[PDB]
């Protein structure tokens, strides 16, 4: 767990590692993120859909489709 509290948190933790990696086998399956994904992230990792956002973006910059 690693929690830094009983309730409520902020970004990064352990649960920062696992949002941010998570969307990366996760979203493969589905190309295009929205306020809903983001949100979902946002809610079970205890961070804001902004920061989730931040992934998003790069997860899909990162793997890129076709070339």
């Amino acid at each position: 767990g690693s929690h830094m509290a009983r309730r409520k948190r902020r970004n990064f933790s352990k649960q920062a590692s696992e949002i941010l990696n998570e969307y990366f086998y996760s979203h493969l399956s589905n190309p295009y993120p929205s306020e809903e994904a983001k949100e979902e992230l946002a809610r079970k990792c205890g961070i804001t859909v902004s920061q989730v956002s931040n992934w998003f973006g790069n997860k899909r910059i990162r793997y890129k489709k076709n070339i």
